[PDB]
Protein backbone atom coordinates (compact mmCIF):
# COMPACT_ATOMS: atom_id res chain seq x y z
CA UNK A 1 0.00 0.00 0.00
CA UNK A 2 2.91 2.20 0.87
CA UNK A 3 5.06 -0.68 -1.23
CA UNK A 4 7.13 0.80 -3.72
CA UNK A 5 10.08 2.69 -4.84
CA UNK A 6 10.48 6.11 -4.70
CA UNK A 7 13.17 8.63 -5.02
CA UNK A 8 13.40 12.51 -3.81
CA UNK A 9 12.26 15.48 -6.06
CA UNK A 10 13.08 18.39 -3.49
CA UNK A 11 13.62 18.99 -0.15
CA UNK A 12 13.30 21.74 2.29
CA UNK A 13 15.88 22.78 5.14
CA UNK A 14 17.96 20.14 5.20
CA UNK A 15 21.23 21.32 6.29
CA UNK A 16 19.73 23.14 9.06
CA UNK A 17 17.95 20.18 10.22
CA UNK A 18 20.83 17.99 10.13
CA UNK A 19 23.53 20.09 11.88
CA UNK A 20 20.90 20.04 14.48
CA UNK A 21 20.42 16.73 14.86
CA UNK A 22 24.56 15.72 14.74
CA UNK A 23 25.02 14.89 11.29
CA UNK A 24 29.06 15.27 10.90
CA UNK A 25 29.03 18.22 8.10
CA UNK A 26 31.48 16.06 6.22
CA UNK A 27 28.26 13.98 5.34
CA UNK A 28 25.84 16.74 5.49
CA UNK A 29 27.59 18.93 2.62
CA UNK A 30 27.84 15.74 -0.03
CA UNK A 31 24.12 15.00 0.97
CA UNK A 32 22.69 17.93 0.00
CA UNK A 33 21.64 17.68 -3.64
CA UNK A 34 21.55 13.79 -3.23
CA UNK A 35 18.48 12.31 -5.07
CA UNK A 36 17.85 9.47 -2.31
CA UNK A 37 15.70 6.43 -3.20
CA UNK A 38 13.45 4.56 -0.71
CA UNK A 39 12.01 0.87 -1.61
CA UNK A 40 9.01 0.34 0.67
CA UNK A 41 7.93 -3.22 1.32
CA UNK A 42 4.20 -3.03 3.12
CA UNK A 43 2.61 -6.15 4.35
CA UNK A 44 -0.42 -5.54 6.95
CA UNK A 45 1.08 -3.59 9.89
CA UNK A 46 4.75 -4.99 8.86
CA UNK A 47 6.90 -2.77 7.17
CA UNK A 48 10.09 -2.66 5.80
CA UNK A 49 11.93 0.82 4.26
CA UNK A 50 15.58 1.05 3.01
CA UNK A 51 17.00 4.32 2.18
CA UNK A 52 19.49 4.80 -0.03
CA UNK A 53 21.81 8.07 -0.33
CA UNK A 54 24.89 8.04 -2.46
CA UNK A 55 26.94 5.16 -0.31
CA UNK A 56 24.71 5.42 2.49
CA UNK A 57 22.06 2.69 2.81
CA UNK A 58 20.04 2.79 6.20
CA UNK A 59 17.46 -0.03 6.15
CA UNK A 60 14.70 -0.21 8.81
CA UNK A 61 11.99 -2.12 9.81
CA UNK A 62 8.84 -1.58 12.08
CA UNK A 63 5.43 -2.93 13.15
CA UNK A 64 2.68 -0.66 13.12
CA UNK A 65 1.50 0.12 17.11
CA UNK A 66 3.99 -1.86 18.54
CA UNK A 67 7.49 -0.50 19.74
CA UNK A 68 10.39 -1.03 17.47
CA UNK A 69 13.94 0.34 16.67
CA UNK A 70 14.97 2.75 14.12
CA UNK A 71 18.48 3.37 12.78
CA UNK A 72 18.52 7.45 12.86
CA UNK A 73 20.36 9.73 10.22
CA UNK A 74 23.25 9.64 12.40
CA UNK A 75 23.68 6.01 13.24
CA UNK A 76 21.96 6.58 16.22
CA UNK A 77 18.62 3.79 16.84
CA UNK A 78 16.02 5.03 19.15
CA UNK A 79 13.45 3.05 20.24
CA UNK A 80 9.72 4.61 19.13
CA UNK A 81 6.47 3.05 18.42
CA UNK A 82 5.08 4.16 14.64
CA UNK A 83 1.24 4.67 13.77
CA UNK A 84 -0.98 4.83 11.23
CA UNK A 85 -3.40 8.24 10.81
CA UNK A 86 -5.60 6.32 7.93
CA UNK A 87 -3.98 4.03 5.97
CA UNK A 88 -1.97 6.47 3.89
CA UNK A 89 -0.10 8.19 6.97
CA UNK A 90 2.81 7.16 9.12
CA UNK A 91 2.92 9.20 12.32
CA UNK A 92 6.26 8.69 14.64
CA UNK A 93 8.14 10.95 17.50
CA UNK A 94 11.60 10.17 18.49
CA UNK A 95 14.79 12.57 19.92
CA UNK A 96 11.74 15.23 20.54
CA UNK A 97 11.42 15.10 16.06
CA UNK A 98 8.11 14.46 14.68
CA UNK A 99 8.02 12.34 11.83
CA UNK A 100 4.77 12.26 9.35
CA UNK A 101 5.20 10.54 6.43
CA UNK A 102 2.13 10.70 3.99
CA UNK A 103 1.36 8.85 0.65
CA UNK A 104 -0.93 10.69 -1.39
CA UNK A 105 -0.91 8.58 -4.90
CA UNK A 106 2.72 8.31 -6.64
CA UNK A 107 3.61 10.97 -4.02
CA UNK A 108 4.96 10.63 -0.82
CA UNK A 109 5.95 13.41 1.24
CA UNK A 110 7.69 13.57 4.57
CA UNK A 111 8.06 15.91 7.00
CA UNK A 112 10.27 16.21 10.45
CA UNK A 113 9.85 18.77 12.85
CA UNK A 114 12.64 19.59 15.61
CA UNK A 115 11.42 22.67 17.03
CA UNK A 116 10.37 25.33 14.70
CA UNK A 117 12.76 23.52 12.39
CA UNK A 118 10.33 21.97 9.17
CA UNK A 119 12.73 19.42 7.39
CA UNK A 120 9.94 18.57 4.31
CA UNK A 121 10.71 15.69 1.76
CA UNK A 122 9.03 15.48 -1.37
CA UNK A 123 9.87 12.01 -3.22
CA UNK A 124 7.75 10.04 -6.64
CA UNK A 125 7.44 6.61 -7.62
CA UNK A 126 9.99 5.44 -10.00
CA UNK A 127 11.14 1.70 -10.44
C1 LIG B 1 16.35 7.31 8.67
C2 LIG B 1 15.18 8.05 9.29
C3 LIG B 1 14.09 7.10 9.79
C4 LIG B 1 12.70 7.67 9.51
C5 LIG B 1 11.68 7.27 10.57
C6 LIG B 1 10.26 7.28 10.00
C7 LIG B 1 9.52 5.98 10.28
C8 LIG B 1 8.45 5.74 9.22
C9 LIG B 1 9.10 5.90 7.85
C10 LIG B 1 8.54 4.92 6.82
C11 LIG B 1 9.23 5.11 5.47
C12 LIG B 1 9.69 6.56 5.29
C13 LIG B 1 9.33 7.07 3.91
C14 LIG B 1 10.55 7.39 3.06
C15 LIG B 1 10.30 8.66 2.25
C16 LIG B 1 11.53 9.53 2.28
O1 LIG B 1 12.66 9.03 2.00
O2 LIG B 1 11.44 10.74 2.61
Amino acid sequence: SFSGKYQLQSQENFEAFMKAIGLPEELIQKGKDIKGVSEIVQNGKHFKFTITAGSKVIQNEFTVGEECELETMTGEKVKTVVQLEGDNKLVTTFKNIKSVTELNGDIITNTMTLGDIVFKRISKRIG
